[PDB]
């Protein structure tokens, strides 16, 4: 829990997702579960390819699931935007905007991210 500007921003990100999508969250994200999926889960870097480890942040990956504690994804501010831009507010399959090679790495992160949930 190194890097709280990060899990601060992650949860008023995820809020601001949540609150665009009409969506009433069953639990509020807290900073303590952001430093879990940014550090622990995404080991501190973004679930996209080159993983870059800087401004790491967390988005709802699939916008046609619902907005839960598994459907979470790292990735820079940059990219976030980009996600919230073409997936979310046009509430699309990731696949349509990600290749197969991206898809297959978010999902091994995606597995973790549920078979850990057990554990947390």
């Amino acid at each position: 829990m190194t890097r709280p500007r990060l899990y601060e921003e992650a949860v008023k990100r995820l809020h601001a997702e949540a609150r665009k999508a009409g969506v009433n969250l069953d639990k509020t994200f807290n900073a303590s579960e952001m430093s879990y999926i940014i550090e622990e889960v995404y080991v501190g870097r973004s679930a996209l390819p080159p993983h870059e480890s800087q401004k790491v942040t967390v988005v709802r990956w699939n916008p046609q699931l619902p907005f839960d504690h598994t459907n979470l994804v790292a990735m820079t501010r940059n990219e976030a935007r980009y996600h919230e831009d073409n997936v979310l507010a046009k509430n699309v399959d990731p696949s349509t905007v990600y290749g197969k090679d991206v898809i297959e790495v978010v999902h091994s992160f995606l597995r973790r991210l549920r078979m850990w949930e057990m554990l947390y």
